[PDB]
């Protein structure tokens, strides 16, 4: 009935993203993905703490989706039969049906296909809504992801300057709660049905017991870490389906930034700290200055330090003693 | 001394709004308004958890009052004998006298009448405000509501458009903090005041038992669903008087968003999920373009799933395919 | 290497805000700041409650630093050997070097001077950053301040009118976190060393014991109440180094508000609450309309009125009684 240029798009891991144009002289078409839902035991802290995640494509977050405005986005979801529960999803970029999830409910062994027309410009969030206390489990379990629908002519400062990054990261931050035993030991379940009584107990406490980035503590650091030039503008999509985050660049800034995460709203400047609404994405875009190692943090430095929500920057370059300089090296007090 | 029209209110309980007009050719008028307090205990969830409330007419959140900017707002507010302690009001939209708490407390028995000049245009709230420890104690028993303060011409999109609603609902979203015994059932009280010194230590650990709109769980689902149909826009105007939200309606958007609640600043577009900050009002509107039910939630899905914050739409309509549609329903993987 | 005119700074303690010039003439210069670190025991509440606290200059907050952009701000920070523990300064507006805390690493007997160029506009936090948990902890025990860059051409309100303020207060958030012992008692220590096991337990499940302007309950009320008159257009800085705030002035607003912190956006008009996002600084001017009493809170009511959240203003000047009037006292109902 649709009689548009299909687009197939290879989805790749956070926190790289698949290829994509940002202006385009394309027209609308429609791009096909396909997600494959995994349960599986994950280890998610260095002391070897593990959990039983429920992932789209087998990663937290899922893999982010990127589409132009107008595009219509057909997906196919999987719940192989290796899987124990139901799974659906929800776009916050779509409209009607629960934002899909309606209509996209599988038991293990089945799959959907699911097209939606991309009419919102912005970063939004997707995840898995099963029905009643199911929906925040399965996203707290892992299940959340965003997909990004770029204006055709790419994006702007809202004063008619065009704004374009040279690369692109999609950092998601995961909530989780790993109940405790009588010792004070993190717990280890054999299945998710199995974690789910003591993990809901947890849950409606509000309080997690850990906030990672990209699926575990430290996930970004090291071998790992996020790159940059000097010179390179770089925007960062994070999102967080279900609590608050307060992203900070230690070390540099948000030269422009769409904390609500929509391209129909002029991008704010020269942000220290900046606020995702739980159950949203947003982006932020900077312009690296400096070479060396930067963190990227929610700005609660106890979540950041202690329950895990770091990650680095490794910039290279030269370095500029007119932005700053150490004056006098650490010495005596006369 | 003050020489206006004046024109009396009545009042209706949320989530419904007393008619008023959006442009308007009249001039500014005294505006009368009455409240009377009400302590009372009440259910707050499906398995019969009770709950000591006090209320500003009867309903949690208290109702909303409209005017025009210029209006002067004249309240009486009556504390009937029937109840046991002191009470106020304080309006964020007033100017003066801790919102006019300084000038409105009331023993059982008594009332007052103040008169305030609107001179700041948005949804603001009003709350109970004793003094001390009362002043939270009361708000999160149910003592809060909202005013909406409109431009005499109406609504504008901030580029010079007109934004006309066809109807508008309040959701006034309520924490309560219900103390648990030993066995871990919730316990129920025989007056506001033996149910104090239990719930103020709850308070103070800063976590909700409950979350509800409309003073319930479940009281905006069912029979008492929202309403709307295909085409209509519809204003949702959010309250929350103590602690922050973040509103989605679930397969829909907030096509123009104040999230700060104030008409003097020129809308968000395109938002999936807002913030309400505690202690303020915010408000959304959307055009529907999809029939069928949708959720509007909390986006802390935690505190929607499990501790009581979702509402639903009903909404008629034709099902539009272009927006999207079910390629391939439900089947068994090749 | 650097030959601009340099100009010294005598800070001066919280809530005031050492003199400055708004509109400048003057080019950039070297502005030079001295900071000396003090590690000590200080009583937080009215019920004797004791913490070991870390400041910068023996205050909480820290010391408001005021300069203008294109500035080059020249800090010498002082660990003094009577303290315990190193210590670094980490600037929110500085670009580089983890805000500079790569560069100020100082163990007690040392100092080192950092220069940075403040080339973004707004109110910034800074804070101690000694690396891994040590960085909350040191935030949380009070490590933390602000530092305000304003544009040559002073504030304006994004539609070409200035913005002039008649004074500026500096108003510090802190979430602090105080141990309880088995009876319920909160706990005191000897040294930050020995507080450090048990407080870092508590920070963990992220509930703070107190919330605190200017470093204890009551700081600012009282003898030590701000002020104004009736017609000042007063501008309060906010900052919040680890956890979000929702700042209310009580019976007034915002008239213009840059909830954000930095002055490169335009500010909101007419709020009746804003956000600080945890790890930012934001500010709020107001034009007095009415004399008296007005509290200046957070408005989770929680923390304001119970954990200590609530500063006082006293306002002398005229009533105004077309903005607000009681027009019948309290009497008994007919
Ligand atoms: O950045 C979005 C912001 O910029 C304005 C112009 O100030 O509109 C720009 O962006 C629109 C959406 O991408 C374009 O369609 C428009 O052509 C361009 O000027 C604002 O209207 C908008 O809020
Ligand atoms: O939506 C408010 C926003 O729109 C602007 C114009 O961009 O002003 C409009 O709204 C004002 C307040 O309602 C009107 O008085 C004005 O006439 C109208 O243009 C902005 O100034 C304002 O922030
Ligand atoms: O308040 C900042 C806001 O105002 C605008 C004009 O609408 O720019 C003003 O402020 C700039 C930064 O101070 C000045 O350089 C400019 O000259 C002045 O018009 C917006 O561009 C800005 O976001
Ligand atoms: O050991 N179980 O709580
Ligand atoms: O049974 N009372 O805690
Ligand atoms: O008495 N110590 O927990
Ligand atoms: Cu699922
Ligand atoms: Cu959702
Ligand atoms: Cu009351
Ligand atoms: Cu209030
Ligand atoms: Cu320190
Ligand atoms: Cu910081």
């Amino acid at each position: 009935d649709l009689k548009l240029p299909r687009q197939k798009v290879e989805l790749v891991a956070p926190p790289f993203v698949h290829a994509h144009e940002q202006a385009t002289k394309q027209g609308p078409k429609i791009v096909e993905f396909k997600l494959t839902i995994e349960e599986k035991k994950v280890v998610i802290d260095e002391k070897g703490t593990t959990f039983q995640a429920m992932t789209f494509n087998g990663s937290m977050p899922g893999p982010l989706m990127v589409v132009h405005e107008g595009d219509y986005v057909e997906t196919t979801l999987v719940n192989p039969a290796t899987n124990t529960m139901p799974h659906n999803i929800d776009f916050h970029s779509a409209t009607g049906a629960l934002g899909g999830g309606a209509l996209t409910l599988i038991n293990p062994g089945e799959q959907v296909v699911l097209r939606w027309k991309a009419t919102k410009t912005g970063v939004f969030v997707y995840h898995c809504a099963p029905g009643g206390p199911m929906i925040p489990w399965h996203v707290v379990s892992g299940m959340n992801g965003a997909v990004m629908v770029l204006p055709r002519d790419g994006l702007n400062d809202g004063k008619g300057h065009a704004l374009k990054y040279d690369k692109v990261y999609y950092v998601g931050e995961q909530d989780m709660y790993v109940p405790r035993d009588e010792k004070g030991n993190f717990k280890s379940y054999d299945s998710p049905g199995e974690a789910f009584t003591d993990t809901e107990e947890m849950m409606k406490k509000l309080i997690p017991s850990h906030v990672v980035f990209n699926g575990k503590v430290g996930a970004l650091t090291g071998k790992n870490a996020l790159t940059a030039n000097v010179g390179e503008n770089v925007l960062i999509v994070h999102s967080q389906a279900n609590r608050d985050s307060r992203p900070h660049l230690i070390g540099g800034h948000g030269d422009y930034v769409w904390e609500t995460g929509k391209f129909g709203n002029a991008p704010e400047v020269g942000l220290e700290t900046w606020f995702i609404r739980g159950g949203s994405a947003g982006a932020a875009m900077y312009k690296f200055m400096q070479p060396g190692i930067y963190a990227y943090v929610t700005h609660n430095l106890i979540e950041a330090a202690d329950l895990c929500a770091t990650a680095h920057f490794k910039v290279e370059g030269k370095w500029n003693d007119d932005l700053m300089t150490q004056v006098k090296a650490p010495a005596e007090i006369p």
